[PDB]
């Protein structure tokens, strides 16, 4: 029974499912029906626009990045499907469906018990703590391992949603929600342990330069849209492109920027009253502060820095993959929305692309050195999903295949590469525990 | 030569050549050029956007309204192609690329003399003129007939976004902005026609209905979103779509609604200072009222109210073309954007859904007769084009196969129909000759 129920919620989708636990939401907060309904209405509508603007990044600046990895002599042979080919391999798993009441039974545990305040409804993304089962499964062998894996990874992504609500808030504006999903939350801790170490050496903290730097120096051609113009024209002419192929991507590329904000308005519009009716009630019923709700991380994508980051990162997630050593992932499905990266390594810095540029280029060197790691892993992955091609080519990604919690949690229970573990742990530990000092001295100071 | 840099231009498309053109015009107007550049490239971000909810429509009402026609048994056989399937076959003419030509020089003829305001620039809607054109082509098949066939299209419809520039301005808010293209403008004086017999009839006149009724009967359920909402669900359950269908095809057609005004939004914004410009220098040195831009009939989807009435005549299309006698197109691929019919009719009316369902009646009534008319010329047109299937099925469409300009030109260069060129030439002038007094009228008031 529980099967196709699952699979019927999750072909539903965001467009759909996710308006519905939203009215249910609020019918449970005892709000109009009329305002319940266009709330979810307005939700849905947001993550329709959310879909296209996203889709329109997939089909303009997808293959023109690819085309630009390709036309760079390279001698990368594995390719990075990225998450476009990750999520529906992942989704074939066979811990696929479990991971999602996994998933839920883990966030209402940790809710009941105060040890977060994220409450995910974004369920598509739960592909990335299948992918994490799914790999552990792999590599240990057994599916109580794989469950576990399934677990630490939810809870870890609920934690960092919890942890990065301040950045959610302030500086991309989304009050009220948590990302705890994909590559940002779960890079996010590198881009703040980068933050820390430049603010303690002296001269590099000082160096600032945000976008409105840029648009005081360039007057009118500073403005966001007309750096997403001239990052587009780069981007073209780099992949080879013709000139009139090369303004299209520039206007698409342009357009993404501009049409962003727009399409997540509406999302925000919708759970305004939401949120001041949850915190009106609910948390003045169960005590604390407002609870969060976890959602898709292409919200991130609404602020200007971050699709100027976005944009940027391409050439120089393919000049870092040429760079890394010991490196066999060519970034490819990935470079259309490489901005999911360093989405929260913008935020953590304020905006400032100078850090930002520093945490995205050792974020980036981290996930292809990971993913380079996870080749044989993801291989199996696709062997097992039937996505496997008939010539046996080496599978990789970045969206999940460098995923540091993935690596961790194999190298943790398998132990098959002790230096490198050590390595990515007491980085990653050391990212996590400043993060999480971090978010507490956030809350004292707001609590004070 | 000639050939090669139409071809590179129409392949430029709106979303770069619109932006190159309007920044040559800034330019021209002693604009700082950062200002113009921003303007073009916000020109071009909107109607990126324009083209994304435009894909959004034909990809998720086309295929439902076209189950609903399906759905319901009928005996029209020859399918509606829309203008999906005539703008290409129209494009592969052989006067195609000498259009583009011809209708600028027409448009700079009648700017000169003074007997329009309409600066056309979205020469890719010049596909009308041009189909206007082949079809005289192949009717009388004269090359110097199709050529004044396609003057004569060209000089009505720049007449017509002069005469329309009222409702254009007032009702849609695209203020400095004339929509000369499309089947809006050219069923505009039908729907004029209308308006006048219903204020002559007593009675009728004093129904009111508009959107703004239905939100103030309702409440929350009454926002255009809702609307557009229900709408979705009803052409879902009526397409025979299931429920997981009906309800992605119902967010779809919402998020249609509430999403095309924010990405008209950055036309409006980017021509702004361009209007502001042209009024305060060009039309002080040259006289007269402001000049007018002509650009894409889907601006006049930004209104809900035009949403509205898209979402409402697909039922509405579908059971018109089982009633409307001698009538053998069944609609097909006009029906996701059937809306461009009733564009200009809602307007005229001030918004009266009432009104608006009486125009819209008469006018899909009066395109599905015309375009049983034209069948045999618009099969020889897709032979001709190469478009033809095998076995040689007929081929009819709505948008510019049931233009009363396109019957009426062929009918009076070939008196095929003299009765039905009478009555439906005896129609269109005096919808013409209304539409024209009443925007005199209008300036006149203006003016006084």
């Amino acid at each position: 029974m529980f099967t196709e129920i699952m699979r019927y919620v999750l072909d539903l989708g965001p467009t759909v499912m996710l308006p519905i636990v939203v009215i249910l939401f609020s019918l449970l907060l005892k709000m109009k029906p009329g305002d319940a309904f266009k709330s979810g209405i307005h939700i849905g509508i947001g993550f329709v626009g959310i879909g296209l603007v996203i889709g329109l990044m997939l089909d303009s600046i997808g293959p023109a990045a690819k085309a630009m990895a390709e036309a760079f002599d390279i001698n990368l042979k594995v390719v990075d499907i990225g998450w476009p080919g990750s999520s529906p391999m992942t989704w074939a798993s066979q811990i696929a469906l479990i991971a999602i009441p996994i998933a839920i039974v883990v966030n209402l545990v940790m809710l009941m018990t105060r040890m977060t305040r994220v409450v995910n409804v974004d369920i598509w993304n739960i592909w990335h703590m299948t992918f994490t089962g799914a790999l552990v499964h792999i590599a240990t062998g057994s599916y109580a391992l794989a469950i576990v894996g399934v677990v630490v990874h939810a809870a870890f992504v609920y934690k960092l949603g919890d942890w990065f609500a301040k950045d959610t808030r302030d500086f991309f504006g989304l009050d009220g929600i948590a990302i705890p999903h994909g590559t940002s939350a779960y890079l996010g801790p590198i881009a703040v342990l980068v933050d820390t170490v430049i603010e303690k050496i002296p001269g590099l903290n000082r160096i600032h330069f945000s976008a409105d730097d840029v648009q005081k120096r360039f007057g009118a051609f500073g403005e966001p849209v007309t750096i997403g113009f001239v990052m587009g024209l780069v981007i073209g002419l780099l992949a080879g492109y013709e000139i009139k192929a090369v303004l299209q991507l520039a206007v698409k590329t342009a357009a993404v920027m501009l049409l962003m904000p727009r399409v997540i308005k509406p999302i925000m519009d919708g759970l305004t009253p939401i949120a001041k009716q949850a915190r009106s009630r609910l948390q003045a019923k169960f005590g604390g502060q407002d609870f969060l709700i976890g959602l898709d991380p292409a919200l991130l994508l609404g602020h200007t820095s971050v699709v100027s980051a976005s944009l940027i990162f391409i050439p120089l997630t393919i000049l870092i993959a040429v760079v890394t050593p010991g490196n066999q992932v060519l970034p490819f499905g990935d470079l259309a929305t490489i901005g999911f990266f360093v989405a929260m390594a913008v935020a953590v810095h304020q905006g400032n692309l100078f850090r930002t540029l520093i945490s995205g280029v050792i974020i980036m060197s981290i996930t292809l050195w990971i993913a380079t790691q996870t080749i044989g892993l993801h291989t199996q992955l696709a062997a097992n999903a039937g996505s496997l091609t008939g010539d046996g080519s080496l599978v990789a990604s970045m969206d999940q295949g460098g995923s540091p919690i993935t690596y961790l949690l194999v190298q943790a229970l398998t132990l098959e590469n002790v230096i490198g573990l050590v390595a990515i742990g007491a980085l990653y530990g050391i990212g996590i525990f400043l993060t999480w000092r971090r978010a507490k001295r956030f809350a004292a100071q707001a609590e004070s």
